[PDB]
């Protein structure tokens, strides 16, 4: 299993230290810039106002099954959080488009690194995404 | 880049003919059974009502960049759908967790063929995962 890159991610979060936490509670303004050769795979997006973005966090350790969530003292396996480390560092955001420019987006609530490689894009959806409770 | 196989999907759809489109519509009991090197990723995993998955869905072609909705006329780009066939098909379910053995998840509105591979395992998040609106 070979994920191909379909895109980029520029952002104004260079370091893990810059970054927010979960980037719904951001504001700042990140962009998805797909590749040519994929570029037609967002025909019709702009009839879409949520997306979900799976991005792959480079710089995150591989090797980790254990960590400590912020504010938290003991640890826990990394299934049950949203830790950047984990076997498959995949990164998961429902973000907000703000604009389409060509095979480029605009977009909020990512909280992807600056240079972060883009795995794929769904349509978000309320009834599957969402739990009622 | 690379994908681990961190488990295997045990459930009762064995083609595309037999597996419910969406998961959650889907009453039926899938099993997620994961690889004893990543056990510690479960750690307190059973402290959870909702995770959600990301498996690999293995069999599905990865050249299309456009696809016809079953209750659609017109084509769109994959990245507006959920579609099996993108350029990476990875598989997102919000699932229920029924039962935690040792290794083993049994859980519901997961809608992988019976053997895919699974690649990733959040917690779920109702603050981020889902869209007050
Ligand atoms: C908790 S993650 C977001 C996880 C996402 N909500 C999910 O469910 O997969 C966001 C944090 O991961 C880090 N991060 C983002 N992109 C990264 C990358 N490409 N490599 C390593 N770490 C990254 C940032 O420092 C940020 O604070
Ligand atoms: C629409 S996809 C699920 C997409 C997921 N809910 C998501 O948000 O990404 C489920 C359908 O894809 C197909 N599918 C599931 N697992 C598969 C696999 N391992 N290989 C090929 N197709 C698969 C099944 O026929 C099923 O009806």
């Amino acid at each position: 299993m070979i994920l191909k890159p379909i895109g980029v991610v520029k952002s104004p979060f260079k370091t893990q230290n810059d970054a927010p936490r979960q980037g719904r509670f951001s504001d700042a303004v990140s962009e998805i810039a797909i590749f040519d050769e994929y570029a037609d795979g967002l025909h019709k997006i702009e009839n879409l106002r949520h997306i979900i973005v799976l991005y792959w966090m480079d710089k995150a350790s591989r090797d980790k099954l254990r960590v400590v969530p912020p504010g938290e003292t003991e640890e826990r396996g990394v299934f049950t959080t949203r830790s950047p480390s984990r076997p498959n560092p995949i990164g998961l955001c429902v973000v907000e488009i703000l604009e389409v420019e060509r095979n480029r987006l605009k977009v909020r609530w990512l909280d992807a690194l600056d240079g972060s490689p883009v795995i794929d894009i769904k349509k978000y959806s309320p009834e599957i995404d969402c739990v009622n409770q």
